[PDB]
């Protein structure tokens, strides 16, 4: 505890002094016990206010595992069913391949982004997806999820379901499945679902409470910029074209639930939902959360770069070597293009969570390296 | 804050080594800027739950503030009057001298606590008190407000409305005061004078929530020891009797609202209502603000021991160096049997809190003395 506090607040103190990083809170706990629990730097740059251990966070992609945690629970009661046609619930969602035929898209195909769904940000302004107007869930759109996901059906699969491996808008179609097969909004259905049952007490999609937040800054010179509606920025090297951004999102009631992207809540919580993921305390059945933790797509998906796979909620590590890291095989890892990046490596009982105000540092950056490495020291 | 946190910090590690605490959470404000906010130790030991900032704690007498409050606000508004007698609103409530007459109680006498009442730690077993069965407000017992009140009526004051001060069950009778004035329920009517206004969203009279709160204890050697209902423990040298303590109360619908002894809530909300009283952005007159933070009993009273007088509020530091404090004069402070302990050196724009689970370490043990001499060391 000390001495892995020594080594990250030293990661830290560089990070924040070469004004790489405006803010963060990072969590480790190995076995249930916190090693680590601390906020750095600040939650508003301009106003002063400091980072503390339980400001609220845009959680981007890291609304993934909680979302499909919900699904999970939905297919353990019999709700929902792994193989099952998505049309059960979506009717009209029927995406064609690209000769114009309707394959079948199982709850499988899109918890494993194997569906052959994208997202606007893999090739950005004039791509298939600009033109049709779809949106990653990161904007303020003015239309609902059933509309995204109608500009989303007219769009041609890249490959046929379950032929290959491409990040996507399928926890965003997995969300308004939800809110079908529970007959909630999708919000209420994953309060209900995850959040409830695990005390997840400070998460959800729409906040009332600005001054709790961490506001959100993008990478630059000659420090962090404070981001505004509309801000389109440039993602890194085979990360994708980019993301518009839309930090108002969060306090608008009209902006859909994006169960691919549009929760918030504080670094406690979503260790919780980690944790849960984790340690599976009874939260479901053995052999359902066996296979979600499991490589489901295969090491040449490259989900993260060579060496890693991914199940039904992140990445898998199934070679550390490929994947240049000390990480053990297993290891659970995504992020959230906020600037926010976790991992689980379940050999060693490990829960580590990085959540930013910059990105994307905090996701990509060599911040994540830097702490990682000093994890392993 | 770097300093004063290595500070603080320093008293806290000790305290918990030493096991003369088991979890805390302490603020210390300047002039409105957070310097320190910090969860230290477990709420619940024994489940090995960690204490965090957000931690609900019973509040004991650190409700009289938020009360006061209330009765301050009615009286803003005219509803309320600080001279006039406590029978406007309580038409049974007659205490009597030992002369046997019926002397005049104004909002004034029970807020300044000069009214004549007392409380039954005072003298503990066999007491007047005690043979009345009346109630502290810290315990769980089979009767409502109205009928400890009629049994506290029965009782003969101490000395004369003014003659004096003496620590009492005043609040409580302001409590009752108030649900007439008003037309509701205690607890919605401290939430619609204080809570909401102030932004406190995590306080009340009564939860349902058990998870979120800091479980007490009480002093004890190896170490604190996890207390159950019923249960009495002696109060320190100079501080009364005893105090029978019923950790359910707060769950218990069917407790009686204690305006002197009965809410919840977290440090945060605490810190609203300390800061509002310090800073008074609006929230009462002037006048009033001024009256309620000023002396109303003399430093004869010794409130808090020699050269503290007392307010509306809480205790007033009149004598420095009589009360033998680093503390400058006008000071405001109050605590909680809990183990709570809170001051506003109005000189210094200094708010400083300190909530336990450990009876009474955190309300008047070294703790209290050792946090206090850091923050102005």
């Amino acid at each position: 505890a000390a001495s892995l506090a020594a080594r990250l607040d030293a990661v830290f103190d560089q990070a924040l002094r070469e004004r790489r990083l405006v803010g963060a809170v990072a969590i480790v706990a190995r076995h249930g016990e916190i090693l680590y629990r601390r906020a750095q730097g600040l939650a508003d740059r301009e106003a002063g206010r400091p980072m503390r251990e339980d400001t609220l966070f845009r959680l981007a992609s890291v609304t993934k595992p909680i979302v499909a945690l919900a699904v999970l629970r939905l297919v353990a009661r019999g709700e929902l069913a792994l193989d099952a046609p998505v049309t059960r619930w979506l009717p009209e969602f029927r995406p064609r391949l690209a000769d114009g035929s309707e394959p079948l898209v199982t709850i499988h195909h899109l918890l494993t982004h194997t569906s052959g769904l994208g997202y606007w940000l893999l090739e950005g302004a004039g791509s298939v997806y600009d033109r049709l107007g779809i949106s990653d869930g990161i904007d303020l759109r003015d239309f609902d999820l059933d509309e995204n996901l109608r500009r989303l059906a007219s769009a041609p699969l890249s490959f046929a379901p379950g032929s290959g491996w491409q990040y996507s808008l399928a926890l965003d179609v997995l969300g308004a499945v939800v809110e079908r097969a529970t007959g909630q909004p999708l919000a209420a259905a994953v309060d209900a679902l995850v959040a409830q049952p695990l005390g997840m007490r400070d998460c959800g999609f729409v906040s009332a409470e600005p001054e709790r937040f961490a506001v959100p800054y993008h990478d630059g010179q000659p420090e962090p910029v404070r981001m505004r509606d509309g801000i389109e920025v440039p993602l890194p090297e085979g990360h994708g074209a980019a993301v518009r951004f839309a930090p108002s999102r969060v306090f608008e009631p009209g902006a859909y639930p994006s169960g691919g992207a549009g929760m918030y809540g504080s670094a406690d919580d979503v260790l919780r939902a980690l944790e849960a993921i984790r340690a599976n305390p009874g939260f479901l059945p053995e052999t359902l959360a066996d296979a979600a933790r499991r490589d489901q797509a295969g090491v040449g998906a490259e989900t993260r770069g060579p060496g890693w796979g991914f199940g039904y909620l992140s990445a898998v590590l199934d070679d550390p070597a490929a994947a240049g890291t000390p990480q053990h095989a297993g290891t659970l890892q995504w992020g959230g293009v906020y600037g926010h990046s976790w991992f689980v490596d379940r050999a060693l009982g490990l829960s580590v969570l990085l959540l930013t105000n910059t990105a994307y540092e905090g996701m990509s950056g060599p911040l994540t390296i830097a702490l990682r490495d000093a994890v392993y020291a």
